[PDB]
């Protein structure tokens, strides 16, 4: 019969936030990027369509307040171009401008813009004042366009190509409303979830390719959102907040989450040889962090899947990959494969390993650094997932 008409919001796109100024122990300080009477137009792919949308902006890692002078949305027509007939003001309690204190985030009012799954929209922000923006998604695998003055409603961004970025600035979620029964799959992890070495602007991250499989099978109401951070670790900050500290924000608190795919840990193992020798961790400490995250998500009724850690022999031998890192990887993967607490294993390691040597990534799936997959490898990761488990 008729689907009950109650409308609800669902996360359609996400980006986990990092503090661009945080550095490793013993490292030199790093400056945040700043805007000053400038517009940044972001482009993002929606996983879920629907009738209205809202934008979640962020000053989570600011050291002082920031003011979004204007925020607007429109359908993207490629590069920095928009369909101006779809341009809409994004308001916050009815106001076009909004100030976020340091450490806070805010979701906008609903915007009356009907949107379709697997389409791109542009989210444009104008900062009239000098604005430090340490709160970023560093590796967006997507071009952002920066121009002078308030260009938020302009058909394109007029500026030099050298001003472009591949980050997201203070933009962390896009939610879209629907009356339909809807699942939301959160992919949580590091660069291999984030999509590092997949083709920029091509939507070839593994969660994108999983999304493609779902829609091709007819499940337009099963969404996939990306909560990967390149360089992320379970147990220590950098790159990005530790996985254990961000799990509530980036997984449990995602609007409409029903399923989580967790793939995290290789950087806990790889960072201690050289990047961060004071942060050596054991497989047992990684397993303890995973355990607590699994317990919390299951207590919320979320279906929890854990991926095995993909082989990475050859990745900066002696300085990231080591015999100690491999032994920890083996222990962690054995724990994952035999766990009765999780709803299922996704054996990414088995799917991507080299038939000639299981400690290395399959050459056809290797971006070239022995650690990050290429587009074909991210396609193979998505192909290894049982879609009946996301129902
Ligand atoms: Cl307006
Ligand atoms: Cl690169
Ligand atoms: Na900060
Ligand atoms: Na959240």
């Amino acid at each position: 019969g008729l689907v009950p008409r109650g409308s609800h919001m669902y996360a359609s796109w996400t980006a986990s936030m990092s503090d661009a100024t945080q550095v490793l122990p013993g490292a030199a300080p790093a400056a945040s990027q700043s805007f000053n009477n400038q517009t940044v137009r972001h482009v993002l792919r929606l996983s879920l369509g629907g009738n209205t949308l809202r934008v979640k902006v962020s000053n989570l890692f600011g050291k002082s307040p920031i003011t979004f002078t204007a925020v607007r949305v429109a359908k993207s027509t490629g590069q920095s171009n928009i369909d101006v007939s779809t341009d809409k003001s994004v308001t916050f309690n009815g106001q076009a401008s909004v100030t976020l204190e340091a450490g806070t985030e805010l979701v906008s009012d609903a915007v009356n813009l009907e949107v379709a799954p697997l389409t791109n929209i542009a989210v444009s922000m104008y900062f009239s004042s000098p604005t430090a923006m340490p709160t970023v998604h560093a590796l967006g695998v997507q071009t952002a366009f920066i121009g002078a003055g308030n260009q938020t409603a302009a058909t394109s961004i007029s500026a030099a190509a050298a001003d472009q970025s591949q980050s997201y600035y203070g933009l962390t979620a896009l939610e879209v409303s629907s009356i339909q029964k809807t699942n939301v799959v959160v992919t949580f992890g590091d660069a291999i979830t984030d999509g590092y070495k997949s083709t920029v602007d091509a939507s070839k991250r593994y969660p994108n390719q999983l999304d493609d499989r779902l829609k091709t099978a007819g499940f337009s109401r099963i969404g996939v959102v990306n909560q990967g951070i390149s360089g992320n670790r379970w147990l220590n900050d950098f790159s990005g907040p530790s996985g254990t500290s961000r799990f509530d924000r980036d997984v449990l608190n995602v609007t409409g989450i029903t399923h989580a795919i967790i793939l995290l840990g290789v950087n806990d193992l790889g960072f201690s040889a050289w990047l961060a020798p004071t942060q050596t961790v054991t497989a047992e400490q990684v397993i303890a962090a995973m355990t607590t995250a699994i317990v919390k998500a299951k207590a919320k009724g979320i279906k929890v899947f854990v991926g095995t850690i993909i082989p990475f022999k050859g990745a900066s031998m002696g300085y990231y990959y080591t015999d100690a890192a491999e032994a920890k990887r083996q222990t962690i993967n054995t724990f994952i494969r035999n766990s009765k607490e999780i709803d299922g294993v996704i054996d990414f390691a088995d799917a991507l390993k080299n038939p000639a040597d299981p400690l290395t990534i399959n050459p056809i799936y290797d971006s070239g650094d022995a650690l990050h997959p290429n587009d074909a490898g991210y396609e193979a990761m998505a192909a290894a997932i049982d879609l009946s488990k996301l129902q």
